[PDB]
DNA sequence: GAGGAGTTTCCTGTTT
DNA sequence: CAAACAGGAAACTCCT
């Protein structure tokens, strides 16, 4: 999973390797939240070998996922996103 | 090389 | 006030 969204999912489905980076707000609906935004952006930059990655830019790539329905926009909830019908491998019976 | 997907950068404005 | 959220645009990195 070299794509941003897969990277996010991978962290969320591996809590035993999660430095309190993120957590499910509702695992059944695929609603999640960033607990350490810059820290996650850092790891993501790291993965692509880019020490200048920030949450700001990571979020821009996240917003591009709405049109593609890889993510469903969640309003009124800072740092809270939600997996869309086009994403996969995150359900309690899909992993 | 050409052209597209998926970001990465930048920026300006709005909202929380 | 300090972060997030919003998108349009343009530049980049792979892939076929």
């Amino acid at each position: 999973g070299t794509h941003l969204w897969e990277f996010i999912r991978d962290i969320l489905i591996h809590p035993e390797l999660n430095e309190g980076l993120m957590k499910w707000e509702n695992r059944h609906e695929g609603v999640f939240k960033f607990l350490r935004s810059e820290a996650v952006a850092q790891l993501w930059g790291q993965k692509k070998k880019n020490s200048n990655m920030t949450y700001e830019k990571l979020s821009r790539a996240m917003r591009y996922y709405y049109k593609r329905e890889i993510l469903e926009r969640v309003d009124g909830r800072r740092l809270v996103y939600k997996f869309g019908k086009n994403s996969s491998g995150w359900k309690e019976e899909e992993v």
